[PDB]
Parts: C-alpha cells; structure tokens; sequence
C-alpha cells in the first residue's frame, strides 16, 4: 500500500485532550514520532499552522470521517495510511482517559501504534509488536519496537 515519498514529514496537533497537561501531550507525540525516525530515514517536525502531512486530532463519537468512535474502551484511536488530505491523520478517542503513565490509556504507546498506520503499516499478528491490534501497557521509559515492527517499517522505508 501507500508510503510517503519524501523524507521531511510534518505534523500538527489540531487540538488537545483535557485529560493531560499540554506539554505532556506535545512530548508524548514527539517521542512517538522519534520511535519511527530512529529506524527509518524519516524526519518529523511539529508545525503550528497551515497544512501538515499528519494531523493529530482528539475527538469523540461521530467526528467527520467514516470511523465513528464508540465511547470509553473498544477502539482507542485510528489513523489513515499515507496520502493527501486526511491521509496520514491520527485520531484519538476523547472518550478514553489519556495519560503519561500506566493509568488510563497511555498516549505515547497508542501514538506509536497510530503513527505506524500513518506511515503505511497494518496490524501485526505478533502480540509482542506495537502494531498488534490489542492495547497492553508496557513500561514507556524502556519501550522498544519488536523485531516484527522493525522488519515491517523497514520493508517500507530505508
Ligand atoms: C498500542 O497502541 C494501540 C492503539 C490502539 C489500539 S486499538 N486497535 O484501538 O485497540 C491498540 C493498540
Ligand atoms: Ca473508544
Ligand atoms: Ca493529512
Ligand atoms: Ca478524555
Ligand atoms: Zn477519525
Ligand atoms: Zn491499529
């Protein structure tokens, strides 16, 4: 499927979850992009205005695409594969409780997964992989991509 055909990728944070400190939202998203730029030729920059490649949105229920959210639990987030317009965009369910830690749903960990989709990755059948469909908390301070995630992303880039 689709991949970004350029090395400098931009992201924009459309709006901020009230569940977290603003600076923590910013850092969790930055860190999540870094996971992917660590293992590809990609470079990601936050822009504050105008059109980004990847728009990060928090929203609940019906929010203007074809992927209605479902309240607390169930689908936590979803994102669009590379492409123009909504392509690349990552949407986080406001009905989750977003956090920096193991409480609620960890924003960083979810963002690593969603950004994987934003870059062109589908789900992994390997429970060890970040791209495995089921959310399971792992220590964010020592987080590492599975071998499965690395071969997947490296099949698309670099
Ligand atoms: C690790 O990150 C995630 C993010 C989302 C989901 S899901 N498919 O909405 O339950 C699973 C894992
Ligand atoms: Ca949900
Ligand atoms: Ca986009
Ligand atoms: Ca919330
Ligand atoms: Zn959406
Ligand atoms: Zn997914």
């Amino acid at each position: 499927g689709p991949v970004w055909r350029k090395h400098y990728i931009t992201y924009r944070i459309n709006n901020y979850t009230p569940d977290m400190n603003r600076e923590d939202v910013d850092y969790a998203i930055r860190k999540a992009f870094q996971v992917w730029s660590n293992v590809t030729p990609l470079k990601f920059s936050k822009i504050n205005t105008g059109m980004a490649d990847i728009l990060v949105v928090f929203a609940r229920g019906a929010h203007g695409d074809d992927h209605a959210f479902d309240g607390k639990g169930g689908i936590l987030a979803h994102a669009f594969g590379p492409g123009s317009g909504i392509g690349g965009d990552a949407h986080f369910d406001e009905d989750e409780f977003w956090t920096t830690h193991s409480g609620g749903t960890n924003l960083f960990l979810t963002a690593v997964h969603e950004i994987g989709h934003s870059l062109g990755l589908g789900h992994s059948s390997d429970p060890k992989a970040v791209m495995f469909p089921t959310y399971k908390y792992v220590d964010i301070n020592t987080f590492r991509l599975s071998a499965d995630d690395i071969r997947g992303i490296q099949s698309l880039y670099g």
